[PDB]
C-alpha cells in the first residue's frame, strides 16, 4: 500500500525489542499534504524476526478498537524484504512519559479513565485468544488527554486452541518486573499473566512514575541491589512466592491498590478477568464523580 520513495524520515521514535519505531510523513505528490505516520522496522532483518514480525503484522490488522493503535499498511522494497509496519502516529508519546511530564494536572479520576480504557482494549484482545505479554506504561501510547491505545504487539501470541496458556522462551532480556511468577518459572504466558502485568501498569500509573518507585527500582531494593546477573531473577521468584509485593503508591487508595494486589495473585486461576478489573473501576471512577 505505502511506496517507500514516499516515506520521508522526520525523526526516530524509539528503539526496542528488535524493532525500531520512526515518525515519517507519507507525502506521495510531494506536496507537503501527506499525513504524519509511525513506521515500525525490524533492526537486524533475519528471519526469525522477519517470520515474527509477519505475525506481528497480521495480528495487529485483525485489531479494530478505540484503544487499540490503528494498523494503516505495510511497505516493501527490493522483493518483500525490509518489510516496514505504518500505523498512525500518536503524538503525546507513550502513557510512561505523558504521566512523567503531567503529573500535577492528571488526577485519580484521570489514571482511572485511561485504566478503564486499558482493560477494555485487553477484554477485545483476550476475546481473540491474544496474550499481549508486554503490558506496560512504556507500551501505552497517548493520542490526546483522554485516549490511551495498547501499541506494541511485538511480543504478542495466539493461543493454542486446546490451551490456555502459551510456552515461549525468547533469547533476549524480559521484562521481568513485569512477570507473573508462573512466567517467570515456567515461561508460562495466559491472559491471568497479562492481568499480573495489568496490575503493575496500575501501579505504575499510581506512582506517577517517580523514578525510586518504579517497579524494577522497588524489587530491586526489596530483594537487596547486591544481587547481579541471572542470581536476580532467582532471588525474585522466592520473592514473590513469600507473597512479596511492590508497595501500596503514595497517596493510592485502599480500594485502588486492592485491585492491584488482587491481580497478584500467586494462583493464576483466582485472579480477575479483564471485564471485571473494568467494572470495578468504572464503579469506582462513578463514585469519585
Ligand atoms: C505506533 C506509534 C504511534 N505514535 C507514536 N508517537 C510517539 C510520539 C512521541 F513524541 C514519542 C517520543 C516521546 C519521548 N521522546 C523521547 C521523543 C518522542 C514517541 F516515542 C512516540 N508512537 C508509536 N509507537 C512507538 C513509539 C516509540 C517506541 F519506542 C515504540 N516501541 C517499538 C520499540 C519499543 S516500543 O515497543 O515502545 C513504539
Amino acid at each position: 500500500q505505502f511506496e517507500e520513495r514516499h516515506l520521508k524520515f522526520l525523526q526516530q521514535l524509539g528503539k526496542g525489542n528488535f524493532g525500531s519505531v520512526e515518525m515519517c510523513r507519507y507525502d506521495p505528490l510531494q506536496d507537503n499534504t501527506g499525513e504524519v505516520v509511525a513506521v515500525k522496522k525490524l533492526q537486524h532483518s533475519t528471519e526469525e524476526h522477519l517470520r515474527d514480525f509477519e505475525r506481528e503484522i497480521e495480528i495487529l490488522k485483525s485489531l479494530q478498537h478505540d484503544n487499540i493503535v490503528k494498523y494503516k499498511g505495510v511497505c516493501y522494497s527490493a522483493g518483500r524484504r525490509n518489510l516496514k509496519l505504518i500505523m498512525e502516529y500518536l503524538p503525546y508519546g507513550s502513557l510512561r512519559d505523558y504521566l512523567q511530564k503531567h503529573k500535577e494536572r492528571i488526577d485519580h479520576i484521570k489514571l482511572l479513565q485511561y485504566t478503564s480504557q486499558i482493560c477494555k482494549g485487553m477484554e477485545y484482545l483476550g476475546t481473540k485468544r491474544y496474550i499481549h505479554r508486554d503490558l506496560a506504561t512504556r507500551n501505552i501510547l497517548v493520542e490526546n488527554e483522554n485516549r490511551v491505545k495498547i501499541g506494541d504487539f511485538g511480543l504478542t501470541k495466539v493461543l493454542p486452541q486446546d490451551k490456555e496458556y502459551y510456552k515461549v522462551k525468547e533469547p533476549g532480556e524480559s521484562p521481568i518486573f513485569w512477570y507473573a511468577p508462573e512466567s517467570l518459572t515456567e515461561s508460562k504466558f495466559s491472559v491471568a499473566s497479562d492481568v499480573w502485568s495489568f496490575g503493575v501498569v496500575l501501579y505504575e500509573l499510581f506512582t506517577y512514575i517517580e523514578k525510586s518507585k518504579s517497579p524494577p527500582a522497588e524489587f530491586m531494593r526489596m530483594i537487596g541491589n547486591d544481587k547481579q546477573g541471572q542470581m536476580i531473577v532467582f532471588h525474585l521468584i522466592e520473592l514473590l512466592k513469600n507473597n512479596g509485593r511492590l508497595p501500596r503508591p503514595d497517596g493510592c487508595p485502599d480500594e485502588i491498590y486492592m485491585i492491584m494486589t488482587e491481580c497478584w495473585n500467586n494462583n493464576v486461576n483466582q485472579r480477575p478477568s479483564f471485564r471485571d478489573l473494568a467494572l470495578r473501576v468504572d464503579q469506582i471512577r462513578d463514585n469519585m464523580a
